[PDB]
């Protein structure tokens, strides 16, 4: 009870900006993830024996792919992390357990391809879940962990609490599923503009928690230019192979896939910034004011795209 996690003073004061990048020692994200819990939730939020065999099977299961990886996880956690920090007094204690964990499992077991791409190869995820397919896979993952002797993190909570915390992890792994982002933020646009947003409201809260965790997922874009960059590297490195794999089904890939049209990256980058990450931050400003710094991170890196572009870098 009496032992408190601490990081290095340049860890313990960046780790508080939303733009923080966790670093490339593998062997401190665990204590990371672990000092981010201890300051969200408490010292006694989790039995630290359980805490730290459930961090280890969850490592244990994400696969070393080039991006969707162990280090992808811990990064959208600190989001995740700087959010609630952020905006102290609007959040209950289950959230702030149920979202860092959320935020840790979401990409539980991912192989580096989309939903789209289990359809066409005809994987069974695909049978067995329709819709959100690796989503729903992430979240059968979660529940498997959970359910190991001895990483039970949840099992103090009353069987209700129990319920709760198992729906709101649910939903934000769900809500990471990029096709179902769109209708959330349109509709939270709705809901804020014409003044009808309130958060004892369920539902709205459940649409609040999905933009958070679609803030949180597509955090790369918010940090130092050289991060974002060399990010997108892993990103494109997954989005190729992928358009290798359709191309051996005997299918084009969009070109946004597709290895030899490298050219096309920059421009592809504006679109995406435009039609999705400026959209996501702008709304998360709106209904979150002291979140403005991750919109104003992600207007400095298009502005970073569009000079790569003309020529400047
Ligand atoms: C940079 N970043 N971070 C996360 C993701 C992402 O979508 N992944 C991670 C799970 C799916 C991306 C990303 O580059 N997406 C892109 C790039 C190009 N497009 C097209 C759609 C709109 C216009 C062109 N979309
Ligand atoms: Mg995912
Ligand atoms: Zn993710």
């Amino acid at each position: 009870g009496l032992m408190q996690f601490t990081l290095p003073v340049r860890l313990c004061k960046e780790i508080e900006l939303f733009h923080f990048d966790i670093g490339p020692f593998e062997n401190m994200w665990p204590g990371i993830f672990v000092y981010m819990v201890h300051r969200s939730c408490g010292t006694s939020c989790f039995e630290l024996e359980k805490l730290c065999r459930f961090i280890m099977s969850v490592k244990k299961n994400y696969r070393r792919v080039p991006y969707h990886n162990w280090k992808h996880a811990v990064t959208v956690a600190h989001c995740m992390y700087a959010i609630l920090q952020n905006n102290h007094t609007l959040f209950t204690d289950l959230e702030r357990k149920g979202l860092l964990i959320a935020c840790l499992c979401h990409d539980l077991d991912h192989r580096g391809f989309s939903n789209s791409y289990l359809q066409k190869f005809d994987h069974p995820l695909a049978a067995l879940y329709s819709t959100s397919t690796m989503e729903q896979h992430h979240f059968s993952q979660t529940v498997s962990i959970l359910q190991l002797e001895g990483h039970n993190i949840f099992s103090t909570l009353s069987s209700s609490e129990y319920e709760q915390v198992l729906e709101i992890i649910r939903k934000a792994i769900i809500a990471t599923d990029l096709a179902l982002y769109f209708g959330n933020r349109k509709q939270l646009e709705e809901m804020y503009q014409t003044g009808s947003l309130n958060l004892n409201n369920q539902s709205h809260r459940d649409r609040v928690i999905g933009l958070m965790m679609t803030a949180c997922d597509l955090c790369s874009v918010t940090k130092l230019w050289p991060v974002t960059k060399l990010t997108a590297n892993d990103i494109y490195a997954e989005f190729w192979a992928e358009g290798d794999e359709m191309k051996k089904l005997g299918i084009q890939p969009i070109p946004m896939m597709d290895r030899d049209k490298k050219d096309e990256v920059p421009q592809g980058q504006l679109g995406f910034y435009n039609a999705v990450a400026i959209p996501c931050y702008t709304t998360l400003t709106q209904i979150l004011p002291p979140t403005e710094p991750l919109l104003k991170a992600c207007r400095d890196n298009l502005s970073q795209w569009e000079k790569v572009i003309r020529g400047e870098e």
